[PDB]
């Protein structure tokens, strides 16, 4: 698996009229193989098109949380879903709270072609 492919598996779920149910994160964290080794504490899925998310690599250059300079913030807000592990959640039955939002995303980009490889933040 390439880094670009990993970003698509971990963070992309393109859909118009995204309506993530209370069960969404429970299903998606499992189906995208994010609960195989351990319960991943937090994750974000983006519902805009791949073209639109890839386009962010040419948008607003911002500092990455880790101090690197290869992060970019979207000029427009994007439909997203946040997944946050619950208190009662016990591996291998990882449990999540599902919260829909409309926010600017920040991603790190690398390579040729210059594409997203890391989801940094939503703002």
């Amino acid at each position: 698996e390439t880094a670009a492919a990993k970003f698509e598996r971990q963070h992309m779920d393109s859909s118009t009229s995204a309506a993530s149910s209370s069960n969404y994160c429970n299903q998606m964290m499992k189906s995208r193989n994010l609960t195989k080794d351990r319960c991943k504490p937090v994750n974000t899925f983006v519902h805009e098109s791949l073209a639109d998310v890839q386009a962010v690599c040419s948008q607003k250059n911002v500092a990455c949380k880790n101090g690197q300079t290869n992060c970019y913030q979207s000029y427009s807000t994007m439909s997203i879903t946040d997944c946050r592990e619950t208190g009662s959640s016990k591996y291998p039955n990882c449990a999540y709270k599902t919260t829909q939002a409309n926010k600017h995303i920040i991603v790190a980009c690398e390579g040729n072609p210059y594409v997203p490889v890391h989801f940094d933040a939503s703002v």
